[PDB]
Order: structure tokens, then sequence, then C-alpha cells
């Protein structure tokens, strides 16, 4: 075939129930999760081909950056609890990887008060239980399909986007090759 389990995608033996439609892990620390946001925008050009009504969910995760990936995971929740994900993403990567001013907790949250977060809407989100089930939900996503790798995407809880079997000479057409994948995947 021209799509084959084993080349541009896995298959999971363990197929997740109830799984979102979409689902993309990564984390800040995650030096292809960087390219895969700031250079070839991914999660951007697997959306504009997806169908009528798919949502995308993205996942940070723990096992990279050890105490601060954590916190990592929780700034993510307060991120996605106050929906300015598209106002911290960017600042939180090259804080992390370019200009390493990222270093504790107090470094994060100034990463939101720059992009216009008001401290005390930073402070409540970070402490609220709101956020903390949010924490949980990453947590159990990625244990969900024991992962233990990033970036990574899994289609309808049951396929795994396997990007070391396409064409990285051209990185659009890496792009477009993922996305079409993703939307091979999604109408599977």
């Amino acid at each position: 075939a021209q799509y084959e389990d084993g080349k541009q995608y896995t298959t999971l033996e363990k197929p997740v129930a109830g799984a979102p439609q979409v689902l993309e892990f990564f984390s800040f620390f995650c030096p292809h999760c960087y390219q895969f946001e700031e250079v070839l925008h991914i999660s951007d050009n697997v959306k504009k081909k997806l169908p009528e009504g798919v949502k995308m969910t993205k996942y940070h995760v723990n096992f990279m950056g050890g105490d601060l990936g954590k916190d990592l995971t929780q700034a993510w929740a307060v991120a996605m609890a106050l929906g300015v994900e598209d106002k911290v993403t960017v600042p939180l990567f090259e804080g992390v990887q370019k200009t390493q001013t990222i270093r504790s907790a107090s470094d994060i949250r100034d990463v939101f008060i720059n992009a216009g977060i008001k401290g005390e809407e930073y402070d409540a989100a970070w402490n609220s239980f709101v956020v903390k089930s949010l924490v949980a939900q990453q947590e159990k996503a990625a244990a969900d399909v024991q992962l233990r790798g990033v970036p990574a995407m899994f289609v309808n809880g049951k396929y795994q986007l396997n990007p070391q079997g396409m064409d990285t000479s051209n990185m659009d057409v890496f792009v477009q090759q993922y996305a079409d994948t993703v939307k091979y995947l999604s109408e599977k």
C-alpha cells in the first residue's frame, strides 16, 4: 500500500478507548518539539487538513527536565485553562532552549506576565483544582500509551505517527506528508 503500518505510522498493540481524536505530546525541553513548533508548524498544518469538527489536543510531559519539567506541565495546564496557549508557547520554547532564561517556576511565570496574563490570574490558576485535574489529564493520557518519547502524535488512540519513516530533504514536503498521514489515519 502507500500508507503502511510500520512506515508512516505504527499501530498500538493496546489501543486506547475514548482517547482524544488527535493527541499530540511535547516537552519544552524537547529539541524536535521546538522545530515542530517554530520551524515546521506541524500542529497548525495538521489542523488545516483535518475534516469537519476534529478536535486537536496537545499535552506536555514530565519525563524531561526533572523538576522544571513538572513545573512546565503545570504551566501548560494553566495555559490550557486560561486559553493562552498561542501566547506562551513560543516564549516558553525560546526561554528553555534558546536564551536559557527559564530556570525556575518564577521564570516560567515571568513569561506569562510579559505575555499579558495578570499575576493574580496566573497565581490563582496555578493553584486551582481545575489546573490540578488538567495536570492529571496530561499525565493520564501519556500513561495510557506508555509514552517514553516526544514529539508524539496519536490518532484516535490507535495509531502513532512515525516521522522517522518520511522524507526530510525538504521541510515543506515533510510537513505535508505528516499532515496527509494524520488525515489518512483520521479517516481510517
